[PDB]
């Protein structure tokens, strides 16, 4: 009924030091020694449960809060957002606040949003790189454009003014410096801390100073109004109480500091596998979906005239995943398979593991937009049942409009032998910045 166990030879560490190497292989011996999807590591003296199965996915994201809670596992984030915040707070008091925050992002919005991105990418697009041939490194490029960007989507006029685009990314750094890596649990706010204990403050004060000259505004019915955070202003609590400055604060960094990396991740992936001569065949494919199009885009080619460009960001999230797992406490007993998982256990499954499974994937190494899943449910990328990323929709119509404005009027190549290698140092998985050197040119 128990699941196999791994071996280990100090008591101390548990595989500890087996992680840092790269968990790819590591993870993938274990699977063809002990000839099974489910098995336990126990790390550091204290058990972690690995369900690597396409098949088992169901039995891990089906099931509620209360028999698997999610609190418990992330938790200095906690000490990041706000004190009391999403798993800062009572399950019921919880799900609440993530619908307010879902109604902001939906279709039903995106009717200006795409515009807005041309304009911004263009404005830096023509300043950054001049020369008719020169040197730029796109990593570092793609997260200047990613930050630039969403705030013209959702930031209003007025509050762009005693916040440029800039100076508030560097705030956000102070915040993730704050992250311990080696921190496992079990064991606070330390001195890195307390750059993120200013941080907010100076966050929190800015906020204030843009209601007060938006209320009189706000009186006298201004036309305009349309932020988000406006409509997060008149949200109202279940039993009937409206939002405090604190709470506002913290979801507007969370949606500010979920989007950034990750995003700009996958754009760097995109480029690059697109611009080498072996990836050639399906170069021209794209043109061949880009030349009918004005040089005004508008919601609707996007949306639906893109089909393609949509099968490109999905490979590269398949094969590269940014996020390298997740994970949750077991409250009570669930049964997995063939085999069953004790209570007070750490269960996880990996979208990396999941995304090299030769069932599912004929060759999980290679680069291939038209190959499909031969299991249904295996990719799990954007996550799965009740617990789905939100962002999904817009950070793709974002991601899109980027590629689409950059190859129409430049030409890039490679300088490096072959495709960068992953680094597996951070936390949010990308590819390794000394081997992003890039050389652009210039059509017409
Ligand atoms: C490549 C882009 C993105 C990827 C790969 C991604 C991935 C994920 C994954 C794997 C989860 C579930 C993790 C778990 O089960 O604990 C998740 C959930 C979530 N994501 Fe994202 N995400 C992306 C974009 C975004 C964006 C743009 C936002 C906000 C603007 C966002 C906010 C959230 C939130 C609030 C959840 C809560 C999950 C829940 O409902 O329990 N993500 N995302
Ligand atoms: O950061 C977060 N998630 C991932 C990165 N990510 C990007 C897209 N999808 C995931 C992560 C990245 C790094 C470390 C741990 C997790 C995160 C952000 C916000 C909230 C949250 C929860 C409840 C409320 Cl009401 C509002 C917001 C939860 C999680």
């Amino acid at each position: 009924k128990t699941p196999p166990v791994y071996p280990v030879t100090v008591p101390f560490l548990g595989h500890i030091v087996q992680f840092g190497k790269n968990p790819l292989e590591f993870m993938q011996r274990c699977k063809r020694d002990l000839k099974s999807g489910v098995f336990t590591i126990s790390i550091g003296g204290q058990r972690v449960t690995i369900v690597g199965d396409p098949h088992e996915h169901s039995r891990f994201f089906s099931p509620r809060n209360e028999i698997l809670s999610p609190r418990e596992v992330y938790t200095i984030m906690t000490p990041v957002f706000g004190e009391g915040v999403a798993y800062a707070a009572p399950y019921p008091r919880m799900r609440e606040q993530l619908n307010f925050l879902a109604e902001e992002l939906t279709i039903a919005k995106f009717q200006n949003f795409v515009p807005a991105i041309q304009h911004e990418v263009r404005k830096f697009m023509a300043e950054n790189w001049k020369e008719d041939e020169g040197v730029i490194n796109l990593l570092e490029d793609c997260g200047a454009m990613i930050i630039n960007t969403a705030c013209q989507c959702l930031f209003g006029e007025d509050l762009r003014k005693r916040l440029n685009a800039r100076h508030f990314a560097q705030l956000l750094s102070k915040m993730e410096s704050s992250l311990i890596p080696a921190a496992v649990f079990m064991p606070l706010p330390l001195p890195q801390s307390a750059r993120c204990r200013e941080a907010r403050a100076e966050l929190q004060k800015i906020l204030g100073e843009i209601i007060v000259a938006r209320e009189k505004e706000e009186a006298s019915k201004d036309n305009n109004t349309s932020d988000l955070l406006g409509g997060l202003l008149k949200a109202v609590y279940r039993d009937g109480t409206r939002m405090s400055l604190h709470e506002v604060c913290g979801m507007i960094v969370a949606a500010m500091f979920a989007g950034q990396h990750t995003s700009t991740i996958t754009t760097s992936w995109s480029m690059l596998h697109l611009m080498h001569p072996k990836n050639k065949k399906w170069l021209d494919k794209l043109h061949k979906e880009i030349d009918e199009f004005p040089a005004q885009l508008n919601y609707d080619n996007v949306m639906d005239e893109m089909p393609f460009a949509e099968r490109c960001v999905r490979e590269s999230i398949r094969r590269d995943p940014p996020l390298l797992m997740v994970m949750r406490m077991v409250k009570a007993e669930v049964k997995v398979g063939s085999y069953v998982v004790p209570k007070g256990d750490i269960i996880a499954c990996s979208p990396l593991l999941s995304h090299h499974d030769e069932e599912a994937f004929p060759n999980p190494r290679l680069w291939d937009p038209e190959r499909d899943e031969k299991v249904d449910g295996a990719f799990i990328g954007f996550g799965a049942g009740v617990h789905k990323c939100i962002g999904q929709k817009f950070a793709l119509l974002q991601v899109k409009t980027i590629l689409a404005t950059a190859f129409r009027e430049y030409d890039f190549q490679l300088l490096r032998d072959e495709v960068p290698d992953p680094d597996y140092h951070t936390m949010v998985v990308g590819p390794t910045l000394n081997q992003c050197l890039v050389k652009y040119t210039r059509k017409k």
